[PDB]
């Protein structure tokens, strides 16, 4: 009575999560993207599962008579279901960590894990009254119930977990600067203009003594020195100098003060060319330095080769390029906490199946666990579009 009743609605609510979930992915499709495809072929590989799962415990229920082909289908359905979780996650740590033909090569992605899956899945038909009965009559089932927890929970969710530790540490390191570069500053904002002279003057005479100072600002200054290095790597990039400036100052502004604090020091910039007591005054917090100092000024004169008009739309493109990034790296590390969501129910809900059928190996409120476990399997799949709409 109870069992029946909890057992329809979540099925009926699973099956019409997944195919919202579909039919949205088909009608929307010019709006897809790496997530997007990933978690389409999430839904399909529930949606499968429910689909070949439903028809088994209703046999089993309402009759007593009922073998090669719906076991492979829902390994399959698992298997895809676990491995596009793990390429999910592997997309939000290379989207978040190096962006502080891709489409096409995610589709062909989706392919592999399917076709992977479905010659994964092939070793099923092989031992798979009227009672389908796999388990035939000691290391077999074992081994098997083994390897399928290797192979479709353990390395995916390892997998998943090692690129978000990558995804907590790149934002750790963010926060620990702005705090540091905004707690005694004019290391930063003054460094950042003899990270520019270097770029301007590319004889290896500035760049020598540049690689020095940046060595002495890890010494002294960890997130500074690792801001100002991408800072300067972008710069020579883009260099190939008012592109060098832009792309070093936005590198050196990615881990609210410090924008600032720069567009200030570029506003006083913008009228002295009196401008060595202003790079004086920058550096204040040892030839080298000297050499340092004149190099920012370098870098400070070149600066100033600009008309007041221009530096204005300079400083405002600088600025919104700043905001967009952050707002855009907001954005990523909303998409990285729904598909933590995801991984969170997903072994939630799939340990105890899993756990279950590991020990139903040995037996090759048993009703009642055997039920609600299975009512969790779907509910895995109940709960990723549900976690989708809520949290999105
Ligand atoms: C699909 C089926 C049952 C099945 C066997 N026939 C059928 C005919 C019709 C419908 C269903 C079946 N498949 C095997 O159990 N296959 C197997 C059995 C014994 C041995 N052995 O003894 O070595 C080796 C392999 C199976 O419970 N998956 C195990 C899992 C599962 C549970 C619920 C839903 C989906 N997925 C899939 C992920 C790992 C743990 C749970």
């Amino acid at each position: 009575c109870v069992i029946p009743s909890l057992y329809l609605l979540i099925i009926t609510v699973g099956l019409l999560g997944n195919i919202m979930l579909v039919k949205i992915f088909i009608t929307n499709s010019a709006m897809r993207s790496v997530p997007n495809i990933f978690i389409s072929n999430l839904a399909a590989g529930d949606l499968l599962l429910l689909l070949t799962c439903v028809p088994v415990d209703a046999s089993r229920y309402f009759f007593d008579e009922w073998c090669k082909l719906i076991p492979v289908i829902q390994l399959t359905s698992v298997g895809v279901s676990v491995w596009t979780l793990t390429a999910l996650s592997a997309d939000r740590y290379r989207a978040i960590v190096n962006p502080m033909g891709a489409l096409l090569r995610t589709c062909v992605k989706a392919m592999g894990i399917w076709v992977v899956s479905v010659l994964l899945a092939v070793p099923e038909a092989v031992f798979s009254f009227t009672a389908c009965i796999p388990y035939p009559q000691e290391l077999h089932p074992k081994i098997h119930s083994v390897l399928i927890f290797l192979v479709y929970f353990l390395i995916p969710l390892a997998i998943i977990s090692i690129y978000y530790y990558h995804i907590a540490k790149h934002l750790k390191e963010k926060a620990k600067a702005g705090a540091e570069i905004a707690a005694h500053p004019d290391a930063f904002l003054f460094l950042l203009f003899a990270a520019f002279g270097v770029v301007l003057t590319g004889d290896p005479e500035d760049r020598a003594l540049w690689a020095e100072l940046l060595a002495l600002v890890e010494r002294a200054a960890p997130g500074i020195a690792r801001a100002l290095a991408a800072a300067y790597r972008a710069a020579e990039e883009a260099y190939r100098p008012v592109a060098g400036f832009r792309a070093g100052i936005l590198g050196a502004c990615a881990g609210l003060p410090l924008t600032a604090r720069i567009v200030d020091l570029l506003r006083t910039i913008r009228a002295l060319r009196a401008l060595r007591a202003l790079v004086d005054a920058l550096g204040a917090e040892d030839a080298l330095l000297a050499r340092l100092a004149d190099l920012a000024l370098v870098a400070l004169r070149e600066l100033a080769k600009l008309s007041e008009s221009e530096m204005d739309a300079f400083i405002a493109d600088l600025t919104a390029a700043v905001e967009a990034m952050a707002k855009q790296m907001e954005t990523r590390k909303r998409l990285a906490k729904i598909v933590l969501v995801f991984v969170g129910c997903f072994i939630f809900c799939w340990f105890p199946n899993h756990i279950l059928y590991m020990y139903r190996s040995f037996n090759y409120g048993h009703m009642i666990v055997t039920l609600v476990a299975r009512v969790l399997s779907f509910g895995n799949s109940c709960v990723n579009p549900f976690a989708l709409y809520l949290l999105s």
